[PDB]
């Protein structure tokens, strides 16, 4: 809409009180003209009709608990961008600052979130499975980087090329929720994931078979179910991610950390320059070691630690 921006105040998901770039014409609504060409937040109204109305708020106030899933996915679209932009040079998903459009309270009890080829959609969850998705930073940064990658290597979302797109929105989205600095750790979702039970979430980066995910090739899930396993085997490149970032010995195998900038930047460009719609597991670790080589040299630290994590979880 055309108007004036202006600067709303409400509450997120979480009840934490931060700001919000609105724009006001007659009403304020969810949109911020200050990151590339707008983000823009919906609200679908407990329908699956998409995208739903642009967000409309009276008196730019944000604090009701209906206000809270588009606070989160306003803001967290927000951070998403900068952290694209001021890390990679990235402007929005597809690197031109493509508006950045987020659907809140879309269906009912609906206990997922997703990128639906054009857009972000959230869920309110449950209550009890989840709370609504949008007060997760990961799950923000993790479905928006699927738009990354759709616009980029184009991974098909199934079998090897699936857990690979996969990895890669748990990859940045924990980077992501690591560049804000609130609590960061290497799972996924804790924020918005079951309200009764402390201390999990629906996947862990450092430790895939804590939630019964593959850590190594030879348990890959080989089956049918979730597109060939997309969410299961993605485990192995999140542990190789994490075993880059953070080092250890995984099944005898050490592997030298190199810390979370350097693996953001070596996936960041594995992902833009290498990989393809049909890379594999052993495509994904050669565009790595290449990343890393064309970015700190061939005889670098870096790359031998490229190769050490992926030797570590049994892939070639
Ligand atoms: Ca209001
Ligand atoms: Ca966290
Ligand atoms: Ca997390
Ligand atoms: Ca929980
Ligand atoms: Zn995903």
């Amino acid at each position: 809409i055309t108007g004036t921006s202006t600067v709303g105040v409400g509450r997120g998901v979480l009840g934490d009180q931060k700001n919000i770039n609105t724009t006001y014409s007659t009403y304020y609504y969810l949109q911020d003209n200050t990151r590339g060409d707008g983000i823009f937040t919906y609200d679908a109204k407990y329908r699956t009709t998409l995208p739903g109305s642009l967000w409309a708020d009276a008196d730019n106030q944000f604090f009701a608990s209906y206000d809270a899933p588009a606070v989160d996915a306003h803001y967290y679209a927000g951070v998403t961008y900068d952290y694209y932009k001021n890390v990679h040079n990235r402007l929005s998903y597809d690197g031109n600052n493509a508006a950045i459009r987020s659907s809140v309270h879309y269906s009912q009890g609906y206990n997922n979130a997703f990128w639906n080829g054009s857009e972000m959609v959230y869920g309110d969850g449950d209550g009890q499975t989840f709370i609504p998705l949008s007060g997760g930073i990961d799950v923000v940064a993790h479905e928006l980087t699927h738009a990354v990658t759709d616009y980029t290597a184009g991974l098909i979302y199934q079998n090897e090329s699936g857990a690979i797109n996969e990895a890669i929105s748990d990859i940045f989205g924990t980077l992501v929720e690591f560049y804000a600095n609130k609590n960061p750790d290497w799972e996924i979702g804790e924020d918005v994931y079951t309200p009764g039970i402390s201390g999990d979430s629906l996947r862990s980066m450092s430790d895939p078979a804590k939630y019964g995910d593959p850590d190594h090739y030879s348990k890959r899930y080989t089956g049918t179910q979730d597109n060939g396993g997309v969410h299961i085997n993605s485990g192995i490149i999140n542990k190789a991610a994490y075993l880059i970032s953070q080092g250890g010995t995984h099944y005898g195998v050490s592997v030298v950390g190199i810390g979370r900038d350097k693996l953001g930047k070596i996936f960041y460009r594995a992902l833009t320059q290498y990989l393809t719609p049909t890379s594999n597991f052993s495509q994904l670790r050669a565009a790595a070691v290449q990343s890393a080589t064309d970015l700190y040299g061939s005889t670098s630290q870096e790359v031998a630690s490229v190769k050490q994590a992926f030797d570590a979880v049994g892939v070639k």
